[PDB]
C-alpha cells in the first residue's frame, strides 16, 4: 500500500497525511484554513498546486488538502488519500447554491445523499441506479456539533453538477425532488468511500440563493 | 386534502389514519403488530387485503399498515398516505437477504439511502441520477435506539430489486460497492416521501445470507 | 420442481395448483370468481393474503389466484407459477384505463402485447429493446370467444405503468402510438413466460377512460371468456 | 399533392391498398410474373421497382424496400401516408434463433424485438413493443394451417447489422428468428393505425420462398 | 480475403473492385459519374440492384457503387468491401439538408464527424459515448482540392439520421452541426474498426430554416 | 465576449487581459515553465485556486497561456468562460495521455481530431442523439502542418476524454481505434461548437497502455513536452 506512494498527483510520502484530512477545492482556503486553526504546520504536496498540510488542532493531527473542480478531479484525490495513504475520514467543505427556498445565505448544509450527473459509475459496472450516501456517523457528529454551536442548519440531498453554466433550466425536477444545494463534488466522493469502506462527508455554505469560518469549526469538531 | 379520501386502494376516511404509519409487506405480520403492540384497535382498510389499524402504543396514536410486495405496490399506498390523508412518517419494517458478509442473523440494518432498479423515477422527469435517501431525524432515531436497546446493526445503503429470483447473478457489484442488504421496497418509499416534504424510513432485519427486536424499534420512532 | 413448494409466497404444495391459473390484483375478485363459477372448490393459499383456490369449470380443472399490485408483484407469482408449479398458462384478468377514444366503460381489451417502463428486462441482460407479447394461441381463442359471445372488444398494444397517479401528463406519446388501454402488470407476465417457454395472456375491461370527461358486475364478461381458454 | 416523392416515383392511385415487399428487386419482379395479371410498373426511383396488378381478382401491388430498419421506413411511412395503403405484408428471408425450426419453415412475426430504430423520434418516455396487426396474424396461421405448411408464430428481432456474440440473450427469450426490417414497419403502421405483417421463410440457422408467397396474398383485400 | 467473394449482397469476385471506391444512394448517381468521369468502364455488381463500375479516373483505379438508405445499408456495403475486397478508401458522396443558416444551396459539406441516431456502434460494446470521425488525410486533401477549384464548402460536422420523415433539429442546430443526411457515421465506425479511410461529403439541396462534388471526391483517387 | 461578466468566480482577470489564443494545461507548474521559456512581456492576470494565468508575445503574437485543472467539469468551467466572457477565439489543449494505438512511442505528438468521452455535460445541451465531439479542422491541419515541417512524429485522429484515472474498459476503445487517453478535450470541444469558436487538443504520450507499460523518465515529462509547445505555440494568431 506504502508502496504506490508518492502518486502522479501527490508528492507526499506514506504517513505523511493525517487519518483525518478535510478538503475545500480553493488551494487559498486550503493555505488559510490551515494557518488559521492549526499548529505545527507542514506542507506535504504542491504537485499540480493542489496544496497539502499536516499539523494540529486540539491534540488530534490533522491535514487539509486541495482537490479542485469536478468530481474527476476530486475522484483522483479521494481515490489516492483512502486507497495509497491510509486516509480513514474525509470531510469536504464548500460554498453551494441553493434549491431549497427557506435557506437563508450562510446557513450549513449536511450532505446526507448526492445526486449526480453522470461522472464514476460506469467504472463500477453498477446493473442499476445507485444512490451516494455519506457517512452516518460522520453525518450524525455534523449535526450534533451543529445544533450545540446553535448555528443554522439543513441536513439532507445534495446535487454534484458537472456544469456550472447551464446551457438551458434544469434546476426543477432536483428542486420539485427537495434537494437543498447544488455543487459539484460530493457524489464521487461518497462512491470513493462507500467503494474504499471509509468515512465521507460532505458539508457547504450558502453563498448563492437560487430562487464561512462557523462551518470550518463544525468540520474540526469531526477530526 | 380530505377531498380525495377513500381511495380506490384504501377505504379509511380522512383523519382515520395517524401521522406516523408503521408499514411491512405481510397483512399477517401487520394484524400481529396490531394484536401485539397496540390498544383501543379499529381496522380502517379491508380493501384488495392491505389490512390498515389505528391505535395507540405508550400514548401516541399510531397506525399499521401492508404494502404488498414491489415499488409500484409501496408506491400506491404511500402516496395516497402522505398526498391525502395528512401522514407525516412511514417506518417500513421488514427482512432482508444480507450483501454485507459481516452481518449476522438477527441483524438490523438501518436504510439511510437506496440503490433501486427503474421504477417511476422517470416519471419525475430528473435529468441525472437521483439517489434515494431516508430522513435523517429518524435514521438518527432508529440508531440512538440500536445503541440503547443494545441490538447488533449496520446504518447505510441497501438496494430495492424489482425481482426476488434472479437470471444469473447481479449482486456482485452490489457487494463490491458496500450495499449492505437487498430488499424491494425501500427506494420508492424515500422517493415518494422526498417529493412531499415528507418522513420515511426503512429497517430490515436480517433472514438470508447472500425479529421481535426490530418491531420495537420501530414503535419508539412514533 | 417439487422441491421448492411450498414458497415464501406461496403456502400450496406441488400439484395443489392446476395447470391453467387465472389471476387478478384483487384477492376479493378472486374470491368472487371462485364462488361464482367453480366447484370443487379448494383453498391452496394465503400466504400475504395472496388468495389462490382450485376448481373446477364444466369439467376442466383450474386455478384461481391474487397478483397483488405492480410488475414486481406478478412477477414473483408469474414465476413461481410456470417453474415450480408444473403451470403451462396463465391468463390475467383486469380493469384497465383506455387511451383509445372508441373504447367504452365496459370493452374488453385483449393485449397481444405490452409496452412497460423498466421492469426485470435488465435482469435478463437483454442488448436491445424487447417487446413483450402474449401468447398467439391464447389470443386468437379470446378473439374467437369474444366473437362467439358477441362483446365489444378490441385486440392490441397496451401498456404496463410503474405508476398509478402520474405526476403530470405523460400518456399523449403513448396514445399517439396506438396503444389501447393502460394497466401495471402484463409486461412481466408475458416476459417470465417467455423465459419459460409457458403461455401467457393478459385481457381488461375498460372501468375508466383516459380522456374525455374521464367517465369510471361487468367483469362477468370478461371472466367467460378468460373461463373458456382454460384446458 | 404529396405524390410522387424523392424515393417512390408513383402518383397517387397507381399503388394498390395491399402492398407486399421483399428486399430484393429479383423477388419482387418474379412476385408480380409468378402471380399477378395485367402487371405495370409504377415506380423505377433508387432502382425500387414497383408492380401493380391482379391477384385471384383483387388489385395488389409488390415493392422492393432495400436494406434495414430506416431504409424500409422511408417506404412503408410514404406509402401509409401519401399512398392510402391499407395493409403491408413484408416478405422476408431470416436466419433462426428457435433450435427446433428447421430450414424451409414459415415464421410470423406476431411481435418484433429490435436494435434502436427511430423510436427515438416519438418521444416515447418508456419501452414500447413493435406488434403486428392482430388480423393479418390469425390469417396468416389460418392460411399456413389451411394449407398444411410448417410454420410457427411468435417473436422476432430486427437487427442493424448483417455481420456480427449478440444473441444469447434473444435465444434465452424464445425469440425465433433474426432480420433486419419488421420493427420501424410495426411502428409506422401502428402510428399510421394500418395494417402491417412480417413473415420469413427460414433460409439460414444461427445453431421455398413459394410457400410463404401463397399464404402472403392470400392476405390481400 | 478470398473465400468470402462473392457475398449475398455483392455480385463482385475478388479484384473487380478497386482500391478507392465511390459511393452514393442514387443508382443514377452512380452511372452519370462513370460515365462522365471514367474511362475502360466495366461494371461489377447486379444483386439488390446495387449497380457497381471500376473504371480510370486520370489513371488510376476506382470503382463507383450505389449503398442504398440508411446507416444498415451502406453497412453492408461498407463492411463487405473494407473486409473482403481489400478497399482502402470509401468517400460517399450525396445531398443533405442545411442546418447551418449561413450554408446557401449548392454548397459543399465535408464531414469531419458525424452526430448520429443509434446505429450499431451497440455491437462494438463501447463503455461511452463514441465520437464517428473522417480520416484526417482524405479530408485535409478535399478542402486542398474545394480550394485550387474555387468552390463553396464548410467542413465540420454532420449528423446521420436514422428517419427521414420527423421536430429534433433545434439541439443539433445549436451545437453547430452542419447538415444532416442518413449514411455517413456508420460510414465511419466501420473504416475506424477496419483501420481503413472513409470521408462523406455532401451537396446542399435543402435547407431545413452534384457535378462540383464529384471532381472534389475524384480528386482523392489513389 | 462580454465585459460585464469579468472577472469570474475562477478567474481574476480583467477583460482585455486574456489574449485571443490561450493555450491550456492541466499543471499550473507546466504553463509557467512555458511562459518563462517562450513568452516576452509576460503578465500574470490571474491566481484564482492557483489557476495560474500568463499573458505575453511569442515571435510577435500575443497570446495567453492558463491552468485548467483535471477533469471535463474543471476545462468546462475555463473554456465557457473564455468563450464566451473575454472574447477568446482559440484555445489550443497541450498535455500528456497514455497511449492506446500499439505503434506509438514515447515521445510521440497525438493530434486529436476527434475525442470519444465518458458523459460530461452532453446531458445539459439536451440533445436528442449521439454526440461526436471534433476538434476545429483548420487549428488541426495547421497542427499536422507544423509537425511535419519540423519532422516531428505525431499521429492524428481519435481521442478518448475518460473521467477516470484509476480504472479493463480500455479494450474496445483500442479495438475503435482510439489513440491515447486523457481527460479533457471532449467538454473543450463541446464547448467550442456551441460557442462557434476554434478548439484543439494536443497530446505527448507519456504512457504507453500497453506491453511492458514503459513510462516516461521523470525528466521527459517537465523537458520531453517542448516540442508540442513548439507546435502549439506556432497555431496562435
Amino acid at each position: 500500500m506504502a508502496e504506490h506512494c508518492p502518486t502522479p498527483h501527490n508528492g507526499a510520502k506514506y504517513g505523511e497525511i493525517a487519518e483525518t484530512v478535510l478538503m475545500a477545492g480553493d488551494p487559498l482556503r486550503v493555505k488559510l484554513l490551515a494557518d488559521t486553526y492549526l499548529t505545527d504546520v507542514v506542507q506535504y504536496n504542491s504537485v499540480r498546486g493542489a496544496v497539502g498540510y499536516t499539523g494540529y488542532y486540539k491534540g488530534v493531527k490533522l491535514s487539509v488538502q486541495a482537490h479542485g473542480m469536478g468530481m474527476p478531479s476530486i475522484g483522483i484525490y479521494a481515490y489516492e488519500l483512502f486507497n495509497f495513504y491510509g486516509v480513514k475520514r474525509i470531510i469536504r467543505i464548500g460554498s453551494a447554491g441553493a434549491f431549497d427556498e427557506s435557506l437563508k445565505l450562510g446557513d450549513i448544509v449536511i450532505g446526507m445523499g448526492a445526486c449526480y450527473d453522470s461522472n464514476f459509475e460506469r467504472q463500477y459496472d453498477i446493473p442499476g441506479k445507485y444512490s451516494c450516501i455519506a457517512d452516518f456517523q460522520l453525518c450524525r457528529e455534523a449535526v450534533d456539533a451543529a445544533e450545540k454551536l446553535g448555528y443554522r442548519y439543513k441536513v439532507g440531498n445534495i446535487y454534484s453538477a458537472n456544469y456550472f453554466y447551464d446551457d438551458g433550466d434544469h434546476s426543477g425536477a432536483w428542486k420539485k425532488m427537495g434537494v437543498l444545494a447544488v455543487e459539484m463534488e460530493a457524489a464521487a466522493l461518497y462512491m470513493i468511500a462507500a467503494r474504499a469502506r471509509k468515512q465521507a462527508l460532505c458539508m457547504l455554505t450558502i453563498s448563492d440563493l437560487c430562487y464561512f469560518t462557523q462551518m470550518m469549526e463544525v468540520a474540526l469538531s469531526l477530526a
